[PDB]
């Protein structure tokens, strides 16, 4: 009825585990986060009053290393959502082979009504509250929904103040500004990883992307950068983009820069000059070769699953395809890139930033791009090889790979004897 996120995550995990040989005790261990921390976050309001907010910090599993995850500042943020996202982050960092665990944070707050001073106070108070469970080798937060690198810098500064500079305080948190322990290529990380996965999928299917058409659903940061990177690196034709308000259709192709400027100047991509105006519900069914949903989740359902005509569906967003839609698309012979594999570039570049901070030596744009390319190509090819060996779904193969890595790490530590 309410479809609790944690219940759905556990159901997904059970579905995945039924496709592989895993002990019952390890599955029961994986069904529950290893540590959940709920703290009060008191800040001083600009009018002088004191308001108390609820903060979360869930560390699902740290068998493979320190936990990794973002912090969400959303008025509708709950503990269940944080737990489910930490569980998903575990598999996200496991599939792309990072020495990380699963983690997530969140504060129930509406940041649109907070001033800059109040936002800084909130970040510093959250750090002061969760200092006891975070660290460069314990738990590394990251930017997420309604959180930017500015909050990352404030949080790192507060952590460094509390820690008294006894170690790599830069590495306690990622996504920071370039002036303070930042990393090159952070802004376009997720889209770059998605482009690498799309290129590898095209390589697997034997189709060249030069001159092909791509439709991107959702024109935020991820969607815009995905369309732009596809057009430049992959040589594809950006035929259709969209946002919440509406969508754009143009057979001759769309210039992502022009569309972004129009959206910035009018608040939406609606009524772009010399272009057909459509919505998402027909955008998802346009005849394309690559479809990249980069917007609100659950856009492909059994209603529209049979009408999808894309050869490759790159799930840039977090879970935009329902399991029934997954089965329908697999029946049609459409290669799907799993949600927590396609957008694994952001966490990979976050790991690169953490490595740079820990080592004290910082890389260049080309080095980061090449390392990200290697990691994403290897992860995608491992997932596709499992998908070809086990004759299962692509999402199922990615789950098998991630859960197998986590289970092996748990067995090596002696946490589970079977
Ligand atoms: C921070 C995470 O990175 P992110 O870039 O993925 O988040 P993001 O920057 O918030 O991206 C959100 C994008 O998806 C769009 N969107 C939100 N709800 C939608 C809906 N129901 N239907 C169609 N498009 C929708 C947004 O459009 P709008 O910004 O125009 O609402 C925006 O284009
Ligand atoms: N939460 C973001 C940040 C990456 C990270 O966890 O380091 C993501 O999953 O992409």
């Amino acid at each position: 009825v309410e479809i609790d996120p944690f219940e759905m995550a556990v159901k997904q995990l059970e579905r995945a585990a039924q496709y592989m040989d895993i002990s019952e005790e390890a599955l029961e261990w994986l069904k529950k986060p290893m540590r959940i921390v709920e703290v009060s976050v008191p800040i001083e309001m600009d009018d002088g009053s004191v308001k108390v907010f609820t903060g979360f910090r869930v560390q699902h599993n740290w068998a493979r290393g320190p936990t990794k995850g973002g912090i969400r500042w959303h008025p509708a943020e709950t503990l269940s959502t944080v737990k489910a996202l930490a569980t998903w982050m575990t598999w996200k960092v496991a599939v792309v082979d990072l020495p990380y665990g699963g983690g997530k944070g969140g504060i129930i707050v509406n940041p649109k009504e907070l001033s800059e001073r109040e936002q800084e106070r909130l970040a510093r108070a959250y750090i002061r509250a969760v200092y006891d469970v975070i660290g460069p080798w314990t738990d590394i937060p990251a930017p997420d929904v309604y959180t930017n690198p500015k909050i990352m810098g404030w949080m790192m500064d507060e952590y460094e103040t509390i820690m008294r500079r006894k170690g790599p305080a830069f590495g306690v948190i990622t996504g920071k500004p370039l002036s303070i322990g930042g990393s090159l290529g952070r802004g376009t990380a997720t889209a770059q990883g998605a482009i690498f996965t799309i290129r590898e999928a095209a390589k697997a299917l034997g189709i060249d992307l030069k001159g092909k058409k791509i439709a991107v659903q959702g024109y935020g940061n991820a969607g815009y950068y995905t369309a732009k990177l596809a057009k430049e690196q992959l040589g594809m034709t950006v035929v259709a983009v969209s946002d919440s308000r509406g969508g754009i259709y143009n057979p001759d192709g769309l210039d992502p820069d022009e569309v972004l400027k129009w959206k910035r100047e009018h608040g939406s991509v609606k009524d772009f000059p010399g272009a057909t105006n459509i919505t998402n519900e027909e955008l998802l069914e346009l005849e394309v070769d690559v479809l990249a949903p980069a917007a609100i989740e659950e856009v492909i359902t059994e209603k529209n699953a049979d009408n999808i005509k894309a050869k490759i569906v790159a799930e840039v967003a977090n879970g935009p395809v329902t399991p029934e839609a997954d089965d329908i698309l697999r029946e049609k012979g459409i290669l799907q890139i799993p949600d927590f594999l396609c957008n694994a570039g952001g966490v990979t570049v976050s790991y690169f930033e953490w490595v740079q901070n820990i080592n004290g030596y910082y890389w260049t744009e080309e080095e980061v791009r090449e390392k990200l390319d290697k990691k994403m190509t290897k992860a995608f090819w491992e997932v596709y090889n499992t998908h070809k060996d086990k004759n299962i779904h692509m999402r199922d193969a990615a789950y098998v790979v991630a859960v197998s890595r986590v289970y092996q790490a748990m067995k090596d530590r002696g946490w589970v004897k079977k």
